[PDB]
């Protein structure tokens, strides 16, 4: 199914050949209300396709299941043939990463998330703590004013060379049910979690497509999601 000459691709796309089950599980705490998230699915790096369901464990959830999409495994991107040899996500497993993040979301609160995203077993697992400071009691976010639905996003990479990893920043629009946007300034960097070497890229960034529904069987607080990422930004011709 796969053939690269770079036996660091090699690895990276061996693992993430077929379909790949996918465990989430986030601790938060926004404004001092706790909450947890779980979530199970499938990945298809080939396609660059992931298809999740979430669920609220400790009931409803205190934030719009939109403002969490991005905090909820780039290493399911499909990068193109000429573009493989910039996968930092790919190259980290089976050990993994680290993904760092802070959101600001603007003229409101900030999410501040921790995760670990590497394999158990044959599952990828991505582990999350996120905390919510500063967020205005009826703003957008903790009155629950966003529309359930999701838009189309650049977001760009970049080596991050002393910390043998990634960084990235792109900025999220959530539709407002008013007609306004919501928008959430994301910082990142992702560091390896195994000593040994990775792919350190150059500058490209990831086409992110992402569809919300639900489960019409499903009581519980929940959110349904399909997402398309895509490297690209290198030219081949």
């Amino acid at each position: 199914h796969h053939h690269h000459t770079d036996p660091m691709v090699s690895k990276g796309e061996e693992l993430f050949t077929g379909v790949v089950p996918i465990l989430v599980e986030l601790d938060g705490d926004v404004n001092g209300h706790k909450f947890s998230v779980s979530g199970e699915g499938e990945g298809d790096a080939t396609y660059g396709k992931l298809t999740l369901k979430f669920i609220c464990t400790t009931g409803k959830l205190p934030v719009p299941w939109p403002t969490l999409v991005t905090t909820l495994v780039l290493c399911f991107s499909r990068y193109p043939d000429h573009m493989k040899q910039h996968d930092f996500f790919k190259s980290a497993m089976p050990e993994g990463y680290v993904q760092e993040r802070t959101i600001f979301f603007k003229d409101d609160g900030n999410y501040k998330t921790r995760a670990e995203v590497k394999f158990e077993g044959d599952t990828l697992v991505n582990r999350i703590e996120l905390k919510g400071i500063d967020f205005k009691e009826d703003g957008n976010i903790l009155g629950h004013k966003l529309e359930y639905n999701y838009n189309s996003h650049n977001v760009y990479i970049m080596a991050d060379k002393q910390k043998n990893g990634i960084k990235s920043n792109f900025k999220i629009r959530h539709n407002i049910e008013d007609g306004s946007v919501q928008l959430a300034d994301h910082y990142q960097q992702n560091t390896p979690i195994g000593d040994g070497p990775v792919l350190l890229p150059d500058n490209h960034y990831l086409s992110t497509q992402s569809k919300l529904s639900k489960d019409p069987n499903e009581k519980r607080d929940h959110m349904v999601l399909l997402e398309f990422v895509t490297a690209a930004g290198i030219t081949l011709g």
